[PDB]
RNA sequence: CGACUCUUAGCGGUGGAUCACUCGGCUCGUGCGUCGAUGAAGAACGCAGCUAGCUGCGAGAAUUAAUGUGAAUUGCAGGACACAUUGAUCAUCGACACUUCGAACGCACUUGCGGCCCCGGGUUCCUCCCGGGGCUACGCCUGUCUGAGCGUCGCU
């Protein structure tokens, strides 16, 4: 070809994609953060009854 | 007289010696002699109906399954187990599960910021938003692919 920069610069090649034999985990780990998970217990408290009468909000 | 002071004895007290005890040590001896990228040791944070610490455990969190055992656990309560239409408790333990750091592994140590490939929901191939899943560290070995070289050459 030509050279028209003095710098040599590292040639691209190609990369390939993962193509594995076996999978390193058999299965998918289970969201253990489910809806159930996330909701623990609703607050009882004189303030959270305030924010639920005269805010409209689930505490 | 008393008070005060001293001594002795009795009894009572600031005190915790002595004696008796010991699920603890120390020493000797025997058999085994096994950790970890399939993520160790060590940390952190959590987990019980009431439970702070010790202990045990990991979002299935003072435990699930299985086997053996065979009627409890217990401080209170509650309800199992009808105590074979097979099972409380405990032990064992080979199945399952095992949060965040940590050799610690996408980059960085702040609950900071990414990238590639998939899945679900809003819209519909904006992959734009949210949620989820799998990958994404260094060194190094065999093989594979893609390359470089006025390195040595051959055919042109």
């Amino acid at each position: 070809k030509i050279r028209t920069s003095p710098t040599f610069r590292r040639p691209k090649t190609l990369r390939l994609r993962r193509q594995p034999k076996y999978p390193r985990k058999s299965a998918p780990r289970r969201n253990k953060l489910d809806h159930y998970a996330i909701i623990k217990f609703p607050l009882t408290t004189e303030s959270a009854m305030k924010k639920i009468e005269d805010n409209n909000t689930l505490v």
